[PDB]
């Protein structure tokens, strides 16, 4: 995240980190068996990381949790990054406390002008590199579909939408990918991608969850 904010511990109890040896991506837990992740996060060997702060340090408030299943959506395409979303399910069940939460999934999609709270590991530069241990924190609003398709013409599809500020300076970045973006308490994003990180006129580039709850369901139901 650049240009944001130390979230502080554990005030994002649904924010989780994927880790094989190493945290490469974040992630959302959407019950106590299930993460929604994007898909060009996947791997073999997931271990998830629940109730972190510093991932760096063993705080007290932790649950590390091996996958036991990987789904990456059926129509994911990695090229244009069309339906980035992926599920994770846990081996055991998270144990849920104020500090380790789901969040809910969105029932109607998200405006244009809403805000939102992104949030991750990921890198703290606009230029250059710095990755933090502290779970970072951004606000910033969902942009019209047409100011998002201007600034990527081409490029966006209508399971994507995008989020913060075209002048710049305030974005998600590397190592934030497949994290939440959480609107009036729902998921209604996953990072998923943009042109660099808090560049003008390239905002970034988000899953639009609300297309994908009744896959989300359904996949849950059976798995
Ligand atoms: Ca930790």
């Amino acid at each position: 995240i650049v240009g944001g904010y130390t979230c502080g511990a554990n005030t994002v109890p649904y924010q989780v980190s994927l880790n094989s040896g190493y945290h490469f991506c974040g992630g959302s837990l959407i019950n106590s068996q299930w993460v929604v992740s994007a898909a060009h996060c996947y791997k073999s060997g997931i271990q998830v990381r629940l109730g972190e702060d510093n991932i760096n340090v063993v705080e007290g408030n932790e649950q590390f949790i091996s996958a036991s299943k990987s789904i990456v959506h059926p129509s994911y395409n990695s090229n244009t990054l069309n339906n980035d979303i992926m599920l994770i399910k846990l081996k055991s069940a998270a144990s849920l406390n104020s500090r380790v939460a789901s969040i809910s999934l969105p029932t109607s999609c998200a405006s244009a002008g809403t805000q939102c709270l992104i949030s991750g590991w990921g890198n703290t530069k606009s230029s250059g590199t710095s990755y933090p241990d502290v779970l970072k924190c951004l606000k910033a609003p969902i942009l019209s579909d047409s100011s998002c398709k201007s600034a990527y013409p081409g490029q966006i599809t209508s399971n994507m939408f995008c989020a913060g500020y075209l002048e710049g300076g305030k974005d998600s970045c590397q190592g934030d990918s497949g994290g939440p973006v959480v609107c009036s308490g729902k998921l209604q994003g996953i990072v998923s991608w943009g042109s660099g990180c808090a560049q003008k006129n390239k905002p970034g580039v988000y899953t639009k969850v609300c297309n994908y709850v009744s896959w989300i369901k359904q996949t849950i139901a059976s798995n």
